[PDB]
């Protein structure tokens, strides 16, 4: 069989090059590597029952290699780990779970377990985002906010609403969930209602103290009205019943 | 103004281990507290809610966990660690100072990897000389050429010093596999079999010239140098030539 050896050193590299060497568990690719060595000496010194012993010695630790087994053990990892995420859409989790099926080696699996949990997180970020809508859109900080302001935040949340609806929602990417996160977040902050009451009530009392068609405690009981009022247009309302006061 | 600082350190913040090897939640958590914080900035002309802001860019800071992070895996290193039986005490020793040394998360889990693999090494080496003894009183060694010989006694030796839990040094893996590779080439190389086939050709031939017998006296002399078990039994035979 001296042949069939110096075949088993001569698929040395190629059988190195392979996943189910490069994965397979330290000892079995030191094994396999101790194999051709000794079988490459053994070679040199050509006991043809030596060259047999060094050839089944290849062939068996060859043989041995479990990268693949490893591999199929990390893919099933993965998918029971993609199924722990409740927040990617089911857009998101066939493609993770093509990319995992297509992944051939295992750290190629892991980094796709690892993307799977980051995109889970942003998308469960984003919706925690969104989970106050319905109370800011009826608070008087959202509805007194500049139009401007107001426009962004429906638009902000609609496009954040769109990306996370699971059977709808399509395969979007981490760096858009982002960014789809950060659009929710400035533009709600940017909410200025409350401030605008503010500024509100101190123009329409500066103006009212300065009419010339009002006694003084007509001007008091006009200003305790703009001091109670709630949001800007209660405030205006009141402003504007003293321009017309005689 | 307060506001401003917290966000104008956002970047002087975000270059700290405390928050690279945070949770993601914590990490993003604390980046939209600041985003936040500038729209916050942007809408005045309610600075309560400029607190309330402040506020917030400070307690998701402070939540950063990377330093608890770094804590864990150092621990988890660690304890791993003291689950190895084959590296020696010098490199245990010089792993956990590593471990120490370590300032990330990935470092940490980089000494941890590195240890086992070491250890593997280590294995490997020990089940390489296992058969020292058999190997020693066999034919194919003692008939072994002297230099092929004294290759695998030396290779056998040295990893012998460097399996010792109690007396081995800092061994890198990689020297611990050249250790090994000196020991599987070595014994490998062992001819003694080979100078054997080598002796009885020569005999042989020797014997078929040898000008002073007979091809009847001799052809069982040869039988005899064909029946010997190591090279000074094949010389044995020869002398009955002379």
């Amino acid at each position: 069989a001296m042949g069939q050896l110096q075949h088993g050193i001569d698929d040395e590299n190629a059988t190195k090059q392979t996943q189910k060497y490069r994965d397979a568990e330290q000892s079995k690719k030191t094994a396999y590597d101790q194999a051709v060595a000794a079988a490459k000496a053994i070679l040199n010194k050509q006991d043809k029952a030596a060259v047999d012993r060094a050839l089944q010695q290849v062939t068996s630790t060859k043989d041995a290699l479990n990268g693949d087994a490893k591999l199929a053990e990390a893919k099933a990892a993965a998918r029971q780990n993609l199924g722990t995420l409740n927040h990617i859409t089911n857009a998101q989790r066939t493609a993770l779970e093509g990319q995992i099926n297509q992944a051939t080696t295992v750290d190629g699996v892991n980094t796709v377990k690892t993307n799977a949990n980051t995109l889970d997180g942003a998308m469960n970020s984003l919706q925690g985002a969104i989970n106050d809508k319905d109370a800011t859109l009826r608070n008087q900080n959202y509805l007194d906010a500049d139009e401007s302001k107001r426009n962004a935040y429906t638009q902000a949340v609609t496009a954040a609403e769109g990306i996370l609806n699971k059977q709808t929602g399509g395969n979007t990417s981490k760096a858009d969930v982002d960014n789809a996160l950060n659009a929710v977040t400035r533009a709600k902050a940017a909410l200025n209602g409350a401030e605008n009451l503010r500024n509100a009530k101190t123009s329409a009392t500066n103006t009212i103290n300065g009419l010339p068609n009002l006694t003084q405690l007509q001007k008091d009981n006009l200003k305790h009205q703009v001091e109670q009022a709630q949001n800007v247009v209660g405030v205006n309302g009141v402003k504007d019943k003293g321009n017309l006061e005689h």
